[PDB]
């Protein structure tokens, strides 16, 4: 079934409906599940992705349950590529939703999206399960403009070298604490960094962090406490909420329990 059941799915009951483009493991479409439920169907670039391992995981990954999670619903492995079969977000990742300034945000709408990440990661937090790549680009919009954490995990199983090592164009050295490009030490607290980020991403409304700067230099500069500037749109509470991720010892940053229980107190000012 999709979510109940078997969650290995019968490819026969998918139709495919639309492409929605590519992300780190390839193509991803849009379709139904037995003519009526609408999945995000991902089709895994082969070599692109550790996929016993990835199996293997996915027993947990089905265990998780949380509203601002994308829900895993299944996979089809008895073909090539294999298919992960999620749920379907209709306004796409967020890093191009907060692009799209025909939106308009207010500022309230900015600071729930910040809760809404806070919660699925504190949720991930309690059940001790790190995200490992969390960033804007890996977090996706429904129709109802609720935004969600994906592809928690997923970093430990894609093969790229450009994306694995920390010197490579493609891992997120803008996304992590000087501890993890020193010293390749991952914690909740190196979530909690990248949390930061993402929030001043939001209230950038999508700009690329440390933009003047490339990848080797922003390295540099943070470890010798270079913070990204306070955005405009966010108040100096939620700044120093932002901020307070980027403590240069990482047992001096925040629970993500603390955080949400900070963006609570923000919003019920309100
Ligand atoms: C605007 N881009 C371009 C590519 N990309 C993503 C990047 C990450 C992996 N990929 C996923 C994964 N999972 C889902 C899911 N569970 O839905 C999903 N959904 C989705 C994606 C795009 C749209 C566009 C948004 C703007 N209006 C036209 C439609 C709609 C739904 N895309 C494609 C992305 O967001
Ligand atoms: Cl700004
Ligand atoms: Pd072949």
């Amino acid at each position: 079934g999709l979510g109940y059941g078997s969650w290995e799915i019968d490819p026969k009951d998918l139709t495919f409906l639309k492409e929605l483009g590519t992300g780190q493991f390839g193509v991803v479409k849009y379709g139904k599940w037995r003519g009526q439920y609408d999945v995000a169907i991902k089709m895994i670039k082969e070599g692109s992705m550790s996929e016993d391992e990835f199996i293997e995981e996915a027993k947990v990954m089905m265990n998780l349950s949380h509203e601002k999670l994308v829900q895993l619903y299944g996979v089809c492995t008895k073909q090539r590529p294999i298919f992960i079969i999620t749920e379907y977000m209709a306004n796409g990742c967020l890093l191009n939703y907060l692009r799209e300034m025909r939106h308009r945000f207010q500022t309230q709408q900015l600071l729930e999206m910040c809760k809404d990440v806070c919660e699925a990661m504190e949720y991930l937090e309690s059940k001790q399960f790190l995200h490992r790549d969390l960033a804007a680009r890996n977090c996706l919009v429904n129709d109802q403009g609720v935004v969600k954490v994906s592809d928690f995990g997923l970093s430990r199983y894609v093969l790229d070298d450009e994306y694995t090592s920390s010197v490579g164009s493609k891992f997120p050295v803008r996304w992590s604490p000087p501890e993890v490009l020193m010293y390749s030490k991952f914690s909740s607290k190196s979530d909690i960094w990248a949390f930061g980020v993402l929030m001043w991403e939001i209230y950038s409304l999508g700009k690329m962090p440390y933009e003047r700067f490339t990848n080797s230099e922003t390295a540099e500069h943070i470890a010798q406490g270079l913070r990204l500037y306070r955005p405009h749109l966010a108040s100096e509470k939620v700044y120093t909420i932002m901020y307070s991720c980027w403590h240069e010892k990482a047992d001096e940053r925040p629970t993500f329990k603390i955080l949400l229980s900070n963006i609570l107190d923000v919003m019920d000012e309100e």
